[PDB]
DNA sequence: CATCCGGTGA
DNA sequence: TCACTGGATGT
């Protein structure tokens, strides 16, 4: 049972077409709008700006 | 020197990145295009597909 | 399977 | 950061 970070938007998404149909993905959305679809792309996004609060680890993408 | 069944492909694959880095892996191609990283979804295809003439042990994913 | 991101095209 | 999916990759 995981909390989502001050600003940020966590979505759950079900695939409607394609040989993946009814699969779920998870993506998070920044308090700028920016859209990460995985924990290493958001990651790579902390270490960019030198984020020392939030961790990966804040960041649910199980579903 | 175990031979590969006529319109297939024997791929040798080294991994890259991550905890086992430098490790290979083998999968075939058949003739249709259809990857196997397995042996047991290669014999599996064999199956469903009632083919009677080739067999597991015809592919050698070993390296 | 969990996790990822490049390909694709509206 | 285009939204959404295919199928590669390592666990
Ligand atoms: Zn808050
Ligand atoms: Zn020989
Ligand atoms: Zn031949």
């Amino acid at each position: 049972h995981k909390p989502v970070p001050c600003g940020w938007e966590r979505v759950v998404k079900q695939r409607l077409s394609g040989k993946t149909a009814g699969k779920f993905d998870v993506y998070f959305i920044s308090p700028q709008g920016l859209k990460f679809r995985s924990k290493r792309s958001l990651a790579n996004y902390l270490l960019k700006n030198g984020e020392t609060f939030l961790k990966p680890e804040d960041f649910n993408f199980t579903v």
